[PDB]
């Protein structure tokens, strides 16, 4: 047993683990939705950036989990990055109903999360949660409806011109 | 022959000199594709910009051109330069395709210099094609594609607003 | 096929394919190895800064190989990411030997994509490997075996006192 | 008929389109003229310099013909640009010899552009002719002039300690 | 054998140690030049400060080719360098001479090297060799051809006059 | 007999030409030295760099021996260099005592200079000798004497922790 461990159960550690490796599968999702757009048959250069900063932002959230992992005296347990659902993202109003979807799946699991290490009254997990993960989520799912939203009225995914637009004075 | 000439073949020397005026040629299409959107009945002036500069940039490369032959002791042997295929060029998008279609064909006979100079064991030739000229290559290609791409999608030709937006959102 | 698509055989997008998927598993062992020295049984602040920087440099390596896969129009293919050999890495100088041992294996797999790029006569697909991989592979193999000389003429790894010293005279 | 089209005689449209034609080719000289002075046997830097710079005012001149076309509403026609009279052009005098012989044809054909245009009373294309190419062609021709004299003056071609230090003391 | 020895031939160790020899004996070569225009009766100064310039930088060129032998794990092994062939270089014009063979015979000897690289199918000795030496040679080749042009032209080596002002005009 | 030369005596003029290949000699021992250190199984970077450093000087002290010899109307006569002694050099502490034992073999010759030209009543050689070279060994010799002094103290060749941390705190 570590010598800085305290008040740190068995299963927070290992739902930590499991959550470093879903933070790490949706980087690897954001990255694939990333270059489908940087296709010479899709080219919208500012969904691409945008899903690319998506990717880099997810994989910084896994590394403090395992700097907190660290911190708390667990051991970090690594598992494969599964591949990502799909190779073809369709057009971008998919793409960002596909993200509006992982990132809710996301926060499902961190909200178990919280709630496991309420149960095991390990407030600085809870803290560590609120103050790193949760209005992030929520944030992330306001902004992805909201693009949804737009790219829908616009006329996605049959308009063409609606995604050319988007990319253009949305996302660039 | 010359003081300087070393491992420099005759093929060399002469498909050096069919290479300039390849270049000269495509830079004249350039030209004449550029003006063309210049016309009062056509009036896309970002098109125009875009095509002047890559006018200018393929002369460019035949200046290159004849300073490799004479760095290397060859002997620069000029032709005339053919006035392009068309003198009207349609739309934007037509266009787009047009300057698609001879980028390739410049890449290719790039390639067949290519195959040739390390047919003739001339290894600053093959070294000086892909430094200055393979990937420059690939990325007007690409990016010729993505224009294409968006143009298409956003509905051109036939949508005289997708090439205006065009124009001014993404060559402007 | 896709419209920029050029002397491209569908022998080479394969490899580049199993190239980006093995750039991604060299930056996971890397990610993997950082956290092990930010464990507070270890303790060696400067090998995991060391160790995560090589970690992001391997994945900007793949995401050029994506962008390259991109430009000359074949298409992504992405496998999961395998998780690294062990969960433990013993010490400082067991760590720069397995790192060494990676490098020479990525390398070797740039060699063999050199070797079939060249037999496909893609003298583009060569240069880029040899413009951005060959050098930098030489560079980083070169630099880890003078790190795991230095540890082992220090004492290490049965001197905790030289992986001390390594740790600030030489990474820090 | 075009929209902005005004006063504008197809004779006078015809012409200017001969005269686009003229200047392409005068650039097309002066590039080959560069070009041999940067030849290994030759090696007259700031001949070469010199002649390049006119090449590319040449071409600047091409395309402000190529502007006034489009902006009195006529339509370019591209002539093939015919490949030099030279290839080897001897010596420096000869050069400039051959250049203000050159400049004084291009003189001519701007006067009797000047000429028809008065005749077909097209005062907007007579001042455009005056504005833009009538001194610029005098002081040319007075430029050449110089040139040839002192080169005369100084002892070449059989001197080439001469054509040296013109090279030096007045193109550099 | 070395820890980070990798696809790197007997051969090729060899040859990259002759080739040090021959940078070194070529860096001494233009070392006695250099001197020999300082003498009191010769006293061009401006020939003695090019020559100079050129042995530093054969100097470099061989710690270039050491530093690439450690890198890739072979051992240097040094040789004798031999006196330069002549101890009274003439003149000007005959040293200029004398330097353009020397330079075309280093560049015959890096074309072997490269020859032999590629049989070897090392392409990272091969690039290393196109990247940093053979344009190199290529230009050095051209400017000594110029300058000997010049010279020859200008009525060196009888006129003294010619030599005092080349040293002044185009190496000052 | 040159119109310079004035009180310098044969004798004179072939110790200083015997003292130029020595210092080129020293050079070259230096240079083989440095990258002895550059070597993966060494790795020493200060004590390569250090080297490095004491080449240029012995190089940069053989071209002012060049031009005294010039000044003095005396005749520049090179000799081979010879190869060093050594390829391998054992440890930092061993090619320190090699450098000690060089630089007090460079000392015993210029003081038998210094001897024959008082013998010579050569004033200026003299001093020439006193001004530029004789405190600057004196300075070297102590300065290598400290150096072996601290690394056998610091228990170098056998403690490998001793030479890593001289390379970091006295040469670094
Ligand atoms: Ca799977
Ligand atoms: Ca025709
Ligand atoms: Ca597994
Ligand atoms: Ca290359
Ligand atoms: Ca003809
Ligand atoms: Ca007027
Ligand atoms: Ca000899
Ligand atoms: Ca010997
Ligand atoms: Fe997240
Ligand atoms: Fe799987
Ligand atoms: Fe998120
Ligand atoms: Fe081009
Ligand atoms: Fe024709
Ligand atoms: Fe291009
Ligand atoms: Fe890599
Ligand atoms: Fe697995
Ligand atoms: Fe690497
Ligand atoms: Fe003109
Ligand atoms: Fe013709
Ligand atoms: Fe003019
Ligand atoms: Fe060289
Ligand atoms: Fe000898
Ligand atoms: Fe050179
Ligand atoms: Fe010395
Ligand atoms: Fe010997
Ligand atoms: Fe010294």
């Amino acid at each position: 047993t570590s010598q800085v461990r305290q008040n740190y159960h068995q299963d927070s550690e290992a739902a930590i683990n499991r959550q470093i490796n879903l933070e790490l599968y949706a980087s690897y999702v954001y990255l694939s939705m990333s270059y489908y757009f940087d296709r010479d048959d899709v080219a919208l250069k500012n969904f691409a950036k945008y899903f690319l900063h998506q990717s880099h932002e997810e994989r910084e959230h896994a590394e403090k989990l395992m700097k907190l992992q660290n911190q708390r005296g667990g051991r970090i347990f690594l598992q494969d990055i599964q591949k990502p659902d799909c190779d073809d993202w369709e057009s971008g109003l998919n793409a960002m109903e596909c993200a509006l979807h992982l990132e809710k799946n996301v926060n499902q699991s961190l909200l178990e999360l919280h709630k496991l290490a309420t149960d095991k009254n390990d407030p600085h997990l809870c803290d560590f949660i609120e103050t790193h993960y949760l209005n992030e989520q929520v944030k992330a799912i306001k902004e992805l409806g909201d693009h949804v939203t737009n790219l829908r009225k616009m006329g996605a995914p049959e308009s063409g011109l609606a995604e050319y637009l988007f990319d253009k004075h949305t996302l660039g």
